């Protein structure tokens, strides 16, 4: 058994009419925040749920949330005094670092805060680490991103954020194993993920990881099974290609990253690649290419393609340790980490 | 007419016996720099070709060679003190360089020196940056890259370099113009792409382009038709994504950057996604992953995540520029622009 404290219940007319899930997805309402809350509770957990406003759920729901066995407070410093694990099921922008802001003082020893998908668990730490180093060595921030909205049929996992890629630990093991137990107990496969990648993996934008790498493990096999290039020109390859188009977008949007590359030549370049005899992403994105909106294609003409200076960014963070290092290039390295990860502004 | 001179008659048992082009693609022998010679010849210009070994392409292939008008020469200078334009259909690697350095010395007055495939032409320029610079100010550097195998039905097109996303111009507009005017001469359709980027919509890694293109496009409907995300939040998770996957590859390979991402919770966040009625760029991703090599699988499995700091490239960029500057920032700048773009080593 745990004590669970989930801060925000969902906004219901999203879920509801606006992306209307019933009916595209399936499940029943609440979703979100409460749903996650009704999922521990019946886990057998000690569960409260923060919501300032009893307005976002109509009164039929709350009754759900609470025959669950949930503890419903619109007091957040409430709910930080009672949860050994936090879960911030909170708006985009400012309110998630507010309200982050709020618990730290007051949630009790070791107690592990974990983002959902309005928030970077890496964007998390930077905005509460002055505290964290200071008054709350103790706590740890970690996730318990659903990568999925709570009450549908696709939510049947969890990804929690462990050591980072560079090998930062922002929460101890104690911490990470409390998570992962606690999307297990609600029947989820539990995955944990460095904290940096899990966005990558969980968000929205998960859809442009999982295209994008169904197209590398394709020219992957091309250049081993076909054109026999040695594994580092493929990787050379790879990198350069999805490099230059973060970075375009970067400088320039969508709009002018489309603009530099063309998709009317695209197409005619990347027919030569054909090479296996179903590549079913391939065909894919040259039939999406081929029909591009008249009104993108509008947009796209009259683009801005800014300035971009085209590195290999590992090769750059290397260059910067080396030559300024210290409490500069750290600071260079934080900033350029968070424009990369944040969220909302 | 011009006077034009390629480098390099093409591996013709590499297109014949290993790729079986013939047979997979169409057209007939010559391919490759013999055959962009051949075309030109056909335009009516006045062509060299420089070929060191004779016994790279069949006397039969040389004859048709030479029946087309095109002057056959075994002396790189010689073909250097022919052309205005210079083709180089050269290996990988330290061929491309030394003949290039070899024909600087030679070449006529604003003669532009153009890339294929085997070389990105910012890191042609960076090799000859001493001569262009001092002895040489009046020589371009552009590119004149089939995007496809000479010789194949495939190839319509060239893909010219002209000025970098940066703005840097490393030929003039009547080199430039020059190039454009060549390739339609050979009936191809001509596409001024900036130099940087030419290798991203013209190499073999134009495959994994245009699938992680169609990748962004969906996800861009996804979010402004159905999600309604504000514009730069679509772009910072489009960003956040594929410089994820670049600098995953940067330090750990293909296998690492799989080992990271995990496709099984792939499937699982991108199922989400499924939002319009069709995707069939999400469909062939769901696919692939599903079916991963029982081998790939292993080595990733294996992999080492390696120490990575992910950070927004051109954000980082702008730190160095800020905070160190001058003569040591430029030299990182180069040294990490070439460690994206250089082709083998």
């Amino acid at each position: 058994n745990m004590k669970v404290s989930v801060y925000g219940a969902g906004n219901q007319n999203l879920y509801i009419n606006k992306l209307n899930l019933p009916e595209k997805f399936g499940g029943e309402p609440p979703y979100g925040g409460s749903r996650m809350a009704i999922e521990f509770a019946e886990a057998g957990h000690d569960v409260v749920l923060a919501e300032p406003n009893k307005n976002i759920m109509s009164d039929d729901l709350w009754k759900k949330v609470e025959d669950a066995g949930v503890k419903v407070v619109s007091d957040d410093v409430e709910a930080a005094k009672h949860g050994e694990i936090h879960v911030l099921f909170t708006p985009f922008g400012k309110a998630t670092f507010r309200i982050a802001k709020t618990i730290i003082e007051h949630v009790p020893e070791n107690a592990v805060i974990c983002n959902t998908c309005t928030v970077s668990p890496v964007v998390l730490y930077y905005s509460l680490e002055p505290i964290l180093r200071t008054k709350r060595k103790d706590v740890g921030i970690s996730s318990m991103h659903p990568a999925a909205v709570p009450g549908t049929p696709q939510h049947g996992h969890y990804v929690i954020g462990g050591k980072t890629t560079d090998g930062k630990e922002l929460a101890t093991e104690e911490q990470i194993k409390k998570a992962v137990e606690l999307a297990k107990s609600a029947g989820k496969e539990a995955y944990v993920v460095p904290a940096d990648v899990s966005s990558v993996v969980a968000d929205m934008g998960s859809l442009v990881t999982a295209v994008a790498l169904s197209g590398v493990l394709d020219y992957y096999t091309v250049g081993r099974k076909i054109i026999n290039a040695p594994k580092k020109m493929i990787e050379q390859q790879v990198i350069m290609t999805l490099q230059t188009m973060a970075s375009l977008v970067e400088t320039s949007g969508i709009e002018g990253m489309v603009k530099a590359l063309n998709p009317e030549l695209l197409i005619r370049s990347a027919s030569s690649m054909k090479l296996l005899d179903r590549q079913k992403d391939l065909d894919a994105a040259l039939e999406i290419l081929q029909n591009l909106d008249e009104t993108l294609k509008a947009e796209v003409e009259k683009a801005e393609i800014k300035p971009t200076t085209l590195v290999a960014a590992q090769s750059l963070v290397k260059e910067i340790k080396t030559l300024i290092g210290g409490a500069a290039a750290e600071g260079a390295i934080k900033r350029s980490a968070r424009k990369l990860f944040e969220h909302a502004d």
